[PDB]
């Protein structure tokens, strides 16, 4: 059962940015406490999995939007905005995209993969626009996800292998043409550490924007840990923000490295407070902060963990109180 009378989390940040959460379509019924926590605390929603490539086009031409639409319907019912995650990724993407259809032992050509990417992107954006029109809650999409490797080079996924480095620009071009009202984001992890990957993201977006690619923002996943350095996060936000693009914290959670002790929860509270003070200070750049999961019991991190503001019993943790 949830605490109904404590402050609605997002309301604390109404003069800063929307506070969202990634959800599962099976946790949206009125009588479900996870759904109750969702509607109470967040004014933005993201599909944890239902809008990924495999979730939307499992086999070629066979689009499965029911779960995604259920989440959209819920967002509309609760006056929430949404982020669309994600049009291209190297995980949770069906193998068929990359296969020659006449000979599945061989790879698709650059032209075929680009056409499939265009058809997927266009169908996905046209689906939400035609089904929901002006009520579509999605304000932007993670057009590409995790396209850098951890050394800052372009990740050598099948997209890069078959098409070449311009596949990124093409994804943005296709998305922009399908729905110019959508804000387009490039999303990634570890770019908050002010290391080689942060520099690589800055370099890549600088290059693509100067070439006219319609990139509107950079999504920083923010899968941080109990040991993360706030100074590095601040430096990363400043560097990326200098490009004149929006910054969104897209998948926030805190890896506790197996220590879920009460002492660790207090340390987590101090770190989350510093993190949100930083986000507030950077409100001129940050346009959304989204948690990757509603409560600890449904976090994607392996156990044991305690990554979020609500615990495995759906109760507000010390970090929640520290922030509000
Ligand atoms: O249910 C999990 C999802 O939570 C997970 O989502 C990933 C998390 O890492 C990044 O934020 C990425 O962009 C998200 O898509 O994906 C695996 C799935 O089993």
């Amino acid at each position: 059962t949830i605490q109904n009378d404590i402050p609605d989390l997002y309301s604390v940040f109404k003069d800063y940015f929307p506070i969202g959460v990634a959800v599962d379509p099976s946790r949206l019924n009125d009588a479900d406490p996870h759904a109750q926590l969702t509607a109470k605390h967040f004014n933005m929603l993201v599909a944890e999995n239902a809008m990924k490539p495999e979730s939307l086009q499992p086999t070629e031409g066979n689009f499965t939007f029911d779960n995604a639409d259920k989440i959209v319907d819920y967002a509309i019912a609760h006056n929430m905005k949404m982020r669309g995650h994600t049009l291209l990724w190297h995980n949770q993407v069906p193998d068929w995209f990359f296969q020659d259809p006449s000979d599945p032992s061989k790879p698709a050509s650059r032209d075929l993969l680009l056409q499939r990417l265009r058809t997927h992107i266009t169908t996905v954006l046209d689906h939400f626009k035609t089904k929901y029109g002006s009520q579509n809650p999605i304000i932007g999409w993670d057009v590409v996800n995790e396209v850098l490797d951890d050394n800052g080079n372009l990740r050598n996924s099948k997209w890069l292998q078959i098409i070449g480095p311009d596949y990124i620009e093409k994804a943005f071009e296709y998305a922009h043409e399908a729905d110019p009202s959508m804000k387009l984001f490039i999303n990634d992890y570890n770019i908050e550490n002010n290391g080689v990957k942060t520099q690589a993201m800055y370099d890549l977006v600088k290059k693509l924007k100067n070439e006219g690619v319609p990139i509107n923002g950079i999504g920083m996943q923010m899968h941080i840990s109990i040991n993360s350095n706030i100074d590095n996060i601040k430096a990363s936000i400043e560097k990326l923000a200098s490009l004149g693009v929006e910054i969104q914290v897209t998948a926030l959670d805190m890896n506790m490295n197996g220590d879920v002790s009460n002492d660790a929860l207090l340390k987590q509270a101090r770190l989350y407070k510093q993190l949100f003070d930083l986000f507030k200070a950077e409100k001129q750049y940050i346009t959304a902060v989204v948690f990757w999961g509603v409560s600890d019991d449904v976090s994607w991190l392996s156990k044991p963990n305690a990554p979020l503001l609500f615990d495995s019993k759906l109760q507000a943790k010390p970090a929640y109180w520290a922030i509000v």
